């Protein structure tokens, strides 16, 4: 009926070939060779458009029918070549895109453009169930082109139906994708819309002449049915008489590097921190220089200088775990599983979001309830045990080879690995001039190294995730703080025997034990909620609770201690990389005063003591000690200690806290909506609303503690034992990954036989994990010796870590140590032990009764033994399991 229904019945009625022809005919095009070759290998510092929307939005902000500003929301982010040229505008402060991706659509891809330190993208989002928020400028190039009007019009509306919520929350500006603006329905919306909010259509002539598509912005205006004629008219024109030539133009160029961006950073305490700030200028103020394009919000910048980058993204398959774990070539928690991105970009793109933050100050009644609790429980730890300086000697005791470096300075490049330096005089020469350097109360040497963690985590976009940071110091300042503290870790202040409440050593065999315990007790529900990046919310008010145990020590302990702790803990001096412009890194160096790093000694001990003082704050406030004002300031200051005096072990015992994770079990239900001191301390809870009630557990057999649940079983003769046990993926993932590059197939073996024999020791209860352990000690020289890191957790102590047979080490660790089982008669056979409940082991990620899995483990011995053809015949190989 219309100019353009009109329009698209013909272009409808047209066949292949000219459809060819009028596809491309008369529009202007961008010359995306360059962009797409950069794209073929992944070039990100080549700052080219991801897509050919960065020329729509170019063109439509240049030309001037949009004026963008502020916070900014992609709306189906796409690639997110919107988000990249939003990132570029000058007026623009924080660029949020969404978009769903997944199976077949878009992921997000990830690129250095100029501004990238303010790009947020997410996946998986069905935006129409998304709730609003109120942007400053609104993007929408939704919109899915089809043959028939009546869905292009259906899917333009509910579009519009989507984002008219959004924009009655006044945006500055905004651009939203037109796909049908030329029927009777769509004319009338049209009007109505624009009568309704403002704006203006334009029809951009980079767009095909193949869709109606028009673009609603803001600082234009016209009439609908004018815009609309004038496009459906043009494109009538175009299709008959001459196939008129394309347009040429250059795709834009978004540059590269980071953005000047709000620095709300507190002030350093200059004279601290002076002394290793301007010895790392003098010596490297050859290419010292100031980058203005610090992407630190909650940082102190302090400058920045050339350096060389460090890690990779790259991750190798293991293929004797792979190959003979062939069914699960298909579960996505299993290949979509691979290494983390521990370059300066990958550790920038989670340093930016993860670590730039401020916490919260608590108001100062919780200041003066923590207070209370700290040093209530440094009375109460401090009671039986008191502190002590360790000795160097105690120091190369627990040291071995494989620690790190820290070469900071000129005069620590020398050693290469630990046990060769920690035997060279020189060394202690310097650790006793900086321990004296402490007693005199200024800092030379100890700072902070910083980069991203190796890890074997779940692939994001399709891509390797980025890697969490980790931070370490010198050798030489780690003996310092051994010295002063590390007596907490070597005391075991934090093992169960002194505190009650945490398990400082125990493995992950006794915990059960423990959870069934703690389960006999009675109350309420169980309680356990991970806390959200426990290191960043650390607060100085923290760290000063902490700094109480020195009230027992003695003069001289207390004096290396608090020197220690004040120009160390309560102020810290990092240095980074960060990818520069243009292909180069650079290394800035930045300070802060609160938060903590897992790179220090005490990190587990400082972990566990904050969080249990946390949660005694809130046993008080689920129990109702606490009262709703006490927040901001302390009411009857003596009912804390009446209550911690009189309920303080008694609720204690009933804890279980390992560094960052927790279990508790309160009185009662109350404990689930205790919140409000939790969220003013800046402890907040991991992905869940702030105020929403805590999720309980009522059977202790489903609680999870350090990614594990715990699980009775019954042997086969009558004894009772305690198992840990996750995802069957995770596992299987986590051994299909090689952390390193260029290691022989030796060693990566070594690397499949550790897996093998970690499995055979501690997930045995699962029927494919002890299958394909069997199966890869059965394929794995049994001569080799195993090498490599497993699963990071220090509650895994490394028993598996021996050509040893694991039936005898099985033995040892879950009868005669035993110390929850009486019975010390040692079972002689492997399938004497029990698997874990079939329908419980099918829930924990077994593949169990599946036809692929029943193909695979038929052809057991052929896959096995052609491993073995591989590795090489004439190897010493054994035949494990038969049955
Ligand atoms: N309802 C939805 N919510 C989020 N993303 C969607 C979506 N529907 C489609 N998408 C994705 O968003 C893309 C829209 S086109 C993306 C253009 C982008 N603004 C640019 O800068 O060039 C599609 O490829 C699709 O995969
Ligand atoms: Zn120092
Ligand atoms: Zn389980």
């Amino acid at each position: 009926e219309t100019l353009g229904e009109k329009w698209k019945a013909r272009l409808n009625q047209m066949s292949a070939l000219e459809f060819y022809s009028y596809k491309k005919s008369g529009i202007t095009e961008v010359c995306r060779e360059e962009a797409r070759r950069a794209l073929k290998d992944g070039v990100a510092t080549g700052g080219h458009a991801v897509s050919r929307g960065s020329a729509k939005l170019r063109w439509l902000v240049e030309r001037g029918y949009l004026q963008p500003y502020g916070k900014v929301i992609d709306l189906g982010c796409g690639r997110g070549g919107w988000s990249y040229y939003a990132a570029t505008i000058r007026k623009v402060q924080e660029v949020k895109g969404y978009t769903k991706g997944g199976p077949g659509h878009e992921e997000p891809v990830l690129v250095q453009s100029y501004g990238w330190n303010i790009v947020r993208l997410k996946s998986g989002v069905d935006v129409f169930h998304m709730a609003a928020e109120p942007c400053d400028t609104l993007l929408c190039d939704i919109g899915e082109s089809s043959s028939s009007p009546e869905v292009e019009e259906a899917r333009t509306l509910r579009v519009l139906s989507m984002v008219g919520d959004w924009l009655e929350k006044r945006p500055g500006a905004f651009c939203i994708k037109v796909l049908c603006p030329y029927t009777s329905t769509m004319m009338e919306t049209l009007e109505r819309l624009q009568r309704r909010y403002g704006g203006g259509l334009v029809r951009v002539p980079l767009s095909r002449n193949s869709t109606h598509e028009m673009y609603w912005v803001s600082g234009a205006k016209s009439n609908t049915i004018k815009s609309v004629s004038t496009t459906s008219q043009l494109l009538l024109g175009r299709m008959d008489g001459p196939r008129r030539p394309v347009k040429y133009e250059e795709d834009v160029n978004l540059g590269s590097g980071t953005r000047a961006v709000v620095s709300c950073a507190e002030a350093p305490n200059m004279k601290i921190i002076g002394n290793r700030i301007e010895r790392i200028r003098s010596e490297h103020a050859e290419t010292w220089f100031f980058d203005e394009n610090h992407p630190y919000r909650t940082w102190a910048y302090h400058g920045s200088y050339e350096a060389p980058t460090q890690g990779s993204a790259s991750s190798l398959i293991n293929g004797v775990v792979r190959l003979l774990s062939k069914p699960w070539d298909v579960v996505t928690g299993v290949t979509g599983i691979a290494m983390t991105d521990t370059t300066p970009y990958g550790q920038q793109r989670v340093f930016k979001e993860k670590v730039d933050t401020r916490v919260p100050d608590p108001q100062e009644g919780t200041r003066q309830v923590m207070s209370m609790v700290s040093s209530w429980l440094w009375k109460e730890l401090g009671k039986h045990k008191r502190p002590r300086v360790c000795t160097k000697e105690e120091f190369i005791n627990k040291v071995r080879s494989n620690a790190a470096l820290g070469a900071i300075f000129e005069e620590e490049k020398e050693w290469k690995t630990a046990v060769e330096a920690v035997n060279d005089p020189r060394f202690w020469a310097l650790v006793d001039k900086e321990r004296e350097h402490h007693l005199r109360g200024e800092c030379q040497s100890c700072v902070y190294n910083m980069m991203g963690k190796r890890e074997k985590k779940q692939g994001e976009f399709g891509k390797a995730k980025g890697s969490r940071a980790i931070w370490y110091m010198w050798l030489g300042a780690r003996f310092l703080e051994f010295e002063a503290l590390g007596f907490l870790n070597e005391d075991h202040w934090m093992g169960r025997e002194n505190s009650g409440g945490g398990v400082e050593g125990l493995g992950l065999q006794r915990l059960g034990y423990v959870l069934e315990e703690m389960s006999r007790i009675p109350g309420g529900r169980m309680y356990a909620d991970d806390t959200a990046g426990w290191d960043t919310r650390i607060s100085r008010f923290d760290l000063e609770n902490e700094a109480l145990i020195t009230n027992q020590m003695e003069k001289g302990h207390r004096a290396l201690a608090l020197a220690i702790i004040k120009y160390t803990y309560q102020n810290k001096v990092v240095k980074v990389l960060r990818p520069a412009e243009k292909g180069k890194t650079v290394m800035d160096i930045i300070s802060r005063q609160d938060q903590r790093g897992s790179g220090q000694v005490v990190t587990y001990a400082l972990n566990t003591f904050t969080n249990l003082v946390v949660q005694l704050i809130r046993n008080m406030e689920a129990e109702e000690v606490l009262e709703m004002q006490d927040l901001w300031l302390l009411r009857r200051s003596e009912k804390v200690t009446n209550w911690l005096q009189s309920n303080g072990w008694d609720r204690l015992k009933r804890m279980a806290v390992s560094g960052d994770d927790c279990v508790v079990k309160p009185i009662d239900d109350r404990f689930a909506h205790a919140l409000r001191f939790l969220n003013d301390m800046g402890k907040v809870r991991k992905d869940t609303q702030e105020w929403k009630p805590s999720t309980g557990w009522d059977n202790w057999e489903e609680v999870p503690f350090c990614s594990h649940h715990f699980n009775k079983l019954h042997l086969k003769d009558g004894r009772s034992i305690v198992v840990p046990c996750r995802h069957q993926d995770e596992l299987i993932g986590r051994a299909r990954v090689s952390p390193g590059a260029g290691w022989s197939i030796r060693e990566t073996a070594c690397l499949a036989k550790s897996y093998a024999q970690m499995w055979q020791l501690l997930y045995f209860h699962r029927r494919d994990l002890r299958l394909m352990a069997n199966a890869i000690c059965s394929s794995v020289p049994v001569d080799w010796v195993p090498t490599g890191r497993t699963t990071w957790s220090i509650h895994g102590k490394g028993e598996w870590m021996t050509t040893e047979d694991m039936l005898v080490v099985w033995n040892r660790v879950w009868i005669e140590e035993n110390d929850h089982m009486e019975d010390k008669t040692p079972v002689t056979k492997w399938t004497d032990i029990p698997y874990l409940g079939k329908r419980e082991d099918l829930w924990c990620g077994s593949l169990i009764g599946h036809r692929p899995r029943t193909t695979w483990a038929e052809n057991i011995k052929n896959t096995v033994n052609m491993v073995r053809r591989i590795i090489g015949d004439e190897e010493k190989y054994m035949d494990y399991l038969s049955t």
